[PDB]
């Protein structure tokens, strides 16, 4: 009953009430707190930023005859890494290793994430991974995603290529997370052929490519300036069958608009209208502005008349573009 109350207080943010209840139960013989209650209190203190209170509660465990486990060390390492203290997490891991405490896969993943977030070199992450592998670590799906994101955070071109190839060459690849991380890594160094490769691996892996992943691929293709690759990514998103909003349609309009023909953009709008894509007022403002600069002052007026019935609240940009088209025509 005490653990459930502590979990409810942590989910509700009642750190003060939880600390008061813990301090009251510490003096009660019939309600002595166990290691689980201490870990819950430490987590509730760390979630609110009470590092000093959490450290005091962890230190008072030996005076209260409370057993210490790898869970407390992992929670401390995670709390240290959440503030960018990679050195503190490394020191805590070294102290746990010196204390004959066998680290787990979760602790190693948390240490790697803290080192990646704190700005540590890729050599340190590689050494930590080698030490974990030499200690018989257990790989996991979230652990694989974090290991793939590590080399991406490294920022090196070779590191990005290794992050992209770790899922492919090893034969074990996640559905969306690892593919998205590898695509984001390849985008920085430059994905000459990995842009379509990540989308193909995500699609033919056994699960349809997510709308978010296909939209990210289309945005990466548009950022590079490849109109053909963006059209291919849009066609792949449409063929995949995943529920996609008009974000890719707006991206295509911004790109077709760059071309200025805006015939592809017009098609994107018609495709959004037919496939019941989520209409966006920002996309309307963007498309209208591009169309207005091109001409179509009457088409802009018709679009405004249609949006009047569409019950879409306008904005500064939409009204400004409409009145600019009206003044120019």
């Amino acid at each position: 009953d005490f653990s459930h109350v502590f979990k409810e207080f942590a989910a509700r943010g009642d750190w003060q009430r939880s600390l008061r209840l813990f301090k009251y139960m510490q003096r009660q013989i019939w309600c002595k707190p166990n290691e689980h209650i201490y870990t819950l209190m430490i987590g509730i203190l760390g979630r609110e930023g009470l590092l000093d209170k959490a450290f005091e509660i962890f230190d008072e465990m030996p005076s209260h005859s409370v057993a210490r486990t790898v869970f407390s060390y992992t929670a401390i390492i995670n709390a240290y890494g959440r503030n960018g203290q990679y050195g503190t997490s490394l020191q805590l891991l070294e102290k746990m290793k010196q204390e004959k405490i066998i680290p787990s896969i979760l602790t190693y993943n948390t240490v790697i994430n803290s080192c990646a977030r704190g700005g540590h070199e890729w050599e340190g992450l590689l050494s930590l991974f080698a030490e974990m592998r030499h200690e018989g670590i257990q790989p996991d799906l979230v652990t694989y995603n974090t290991l793939l994101s590590a080399c991406s955070s490294r920022g090196l071109g070779d590191e990005a290529e290794m992050v992209f190839r770790t899922m492919n060459e090893a034969g074990i690849l996640p559905d969306v997370t690892t593919y998205s991380y590898l695509v984001d890594t390849f985008g920085k160094l430059g994905k000459l052929e990995k842009v379509s490769e990540l989308l193909m691996e995500m699609e033919a892996g056994g699960t349809s490519p997510e709308v978010t992943s296909y939209n990210v691929l289309l945005e990466a293709y548009a950022h590079s300036g490849s109109m053909k690759e963006a059209m291919d990514v849009f066609r792949q998103m449409q063929t995949a069958g995943c529920v996609a909003n008009a974000e890719t349609y707006s991206v295509l309009l911004n790109l077709y608009g760059k071309n200025g023909r805006y015939d592809q953009v017009r098609d994107l709008f018609l495709e959004m209208k037919m496939s019941n894509t989520e209409p966006d007022a920002d996309t309307y403002n963007i498309l209208i502005q591009v169309f207005g600069e091109g001409g179509y002052f009457k088409e802009v007026v018709t679009l405004f008349h249609d949006m009047v019935e569409e019950k879409v609240e306008p904005n500064m940009e939409t009204y400004e573009g409409l009145i600019y088209a009206c003044g120019k025509g």
